[PDB]
């Protein structure tokens, strides 16, 4: 009948349309055969990896020379569903046309929800999350802004960060920035167009988000949690600093039971966030502190 | 004879034609069946969909936690009938290609008012109406624009309760705005006018409404009280907010007696067109106060 | 037929739907509305066997 | 429904089509009459497959 094989296909393709979340991730997805993938190599956080090999082979200074990048190169992704469920008792009316009409919710606030822990999650259940990874890189240095009190900084910790990952990342190209609503309005309807803030459209050119600074389209809000210790940005090249490894393409099951006539689907999802190197975003602080 | 059975797909087929008014008169539509479409249905309004799952995971608030939900998810029906005949009795003096002359108009009737309805409207025999949803969601705080005579014709009213709404939905899709013709001229051909709303195609590029306000097309289709208070927006995202559950493919009731110098062609519509979830709509705001 | 006038459309039917006020209820009405033309018409003066 | 007070469970059907006192009837009553049904919860297992 329906809940049924018949209709997934019109609740996994809610995946193709709003995995197209253009709120707090964007990488190259890596499309995933085995599970547990891991590389071993180390990668480039110390090459130099020619002089020529000339008449001299780097021989002093250093003897591997830091690190490294040996993390090891591994992967292991996340299980993410909720639980789907319909009145799975009342409609033998032959509706159908409910559950589209019903749904295309349950990716979308699985991803909603999705996204706050890619913002911010403590790594388990969920894969990475940003400002818990923020908060380990001291993304978070101390200080930019001045609590909540009329606060100042225009795009100069925007400058001052950008140098200090201008470092191994160029600039804008890719490069962006998400900040918070908060952020959005002590901003963006400031003068400031500080090189631009407003009106940030700026064309509007290709993909883009709402506002921009410097070229870089930028996301706000809620996933942001204020209250003035924070990151109110968030700034990073996505390309070098992080990716998704992302495995499970999408699968619910829509066996029944589940009692009480009402039954049982669930929303399954492996896909991670994950990165290589060291310190790639450095954004707020911005404290209350 | 004629008009009893003759010319009626005639009728709701131009009736599909012209059920075209970009206003309201294409929606989130439901061609629907049922009398009643109910469901206990709880989407998006509480969860937290998939969360972390592994550890700890929902164990002090709230519990339900807030809404929720429930509202019952019933979509009834509301019975939009026309009932103007004419008298068929002596005139018939071979009239017969006045069946391509007489009508037409009728549906005009019908959809004006069908329009009319819709957008202020009580529930009782209509649908609730969209400028008094406003006014029951008190989606309409004040003020904004100054009653009539040096209104600030501004968008940082819209730019509020954009990320207003953006704290409920999201932003850009769609999101729109019925306007005024107060609205219309207050805010065409003034200078500036405000984010865009020149040009007022405003590119035109999507699939249509006049004007585009970062996304936002502009409504004025002209049913806004003006006398200083009223809204002279209608500040909501379309793709999330409200419904039409469309009922019935319409039957006109051409009914012969009715006699005595006259006859009866009643005419039908059935709709309903019923609100998703909680306050997803703004407007003005701009009043008189 | 009746005028496009004075109308307010249904009560949508089930008990005494706005029952005590009013009913029919102005003009409304019953013009009645009848048409014909008149046969509108031009001519041109001109030489014209020439 | 036709209400039960408000019924006028008999009109006259031989006089007057309802005018002085007056044909509607009194109040009330008003309640929209709907009957969708609920669950009640009993389920149960005993000393089972011994």
């Amino acid at each position: 009948s329906s809940e049924s094989y018949e209709t997934i296909f019109s609740q996994r393709i809610i995946r193709d349309l709003q995995k197209e979340l253009v709120v707090g991730a964007l990488f190259e997805e890596l499309p995933m055969s085995s599970k547990i993938l891991t590389m071993l190599v180390e990668p480039d956080a110390g090459k130099a990896t020619w002089v020529a090999a000339s008449t001299y082979g780097t021989d002093t200074t250093t003897g591997e020379e830091v690190k490294g990048a040996l993390k090891e190169i591994h992967f292991s992704t996340y299980k993410l569903a909720a639980k789907s469920f319909i009145t799975d008792e009342t409609e033998e009316d032959a509706i159908f046309s409910l559950l589209p009409l019903l749904r295309k919710r349950l990716i979308e606030a699985h991803a909603v929800s999705i996204e706050e822990a890619f913002m911010t999650g403590d790594g388990s259940g969920k894969p990475k999350g940003l400002l818990t990874l923020a908060s380990e890189d001291s993304a978070k240095v101390v200080t930019e802004a001045k609590a909540d009190g009329s606060v100042l900084v225009t795009a100069k910790t925007i400058s001052k960060l950008r140098r200090k990952l201008g470092r191994h990342g160029l600039k804008l190209s890719k490069l962006v920035l998400i900040v918070s609503m908060d952020a959005y309005y002590d901003l963006l309807e400031d003068e400031e167009w500080q090189d631009v803030a407003q009106v940030g459209n700026d064309s509007v050119k290709l993909q883009g988000q709402v506002g921009r600074i410097y070229g870089l389209p930028v996301v706000v809000s809620e996933y942001f949690p204020a209250k003035a210790n924070s990151a109110e940005f968030a700034v990073i090249v996505y390309k070098d600093n992080f990716v998704m490894p992302r495995q499970r393409a999408v699968t619910v099951e829509r066996e029944r039971q589940a009692g009480k006539q009402r039954d049982a689907y669930y929303v399954t999802q492996r896909v991670n966030l994950q990165r290589y190197f060291a310190n790639g975003v450095v954004s707020g602080t911005y404290a209350a502190s």
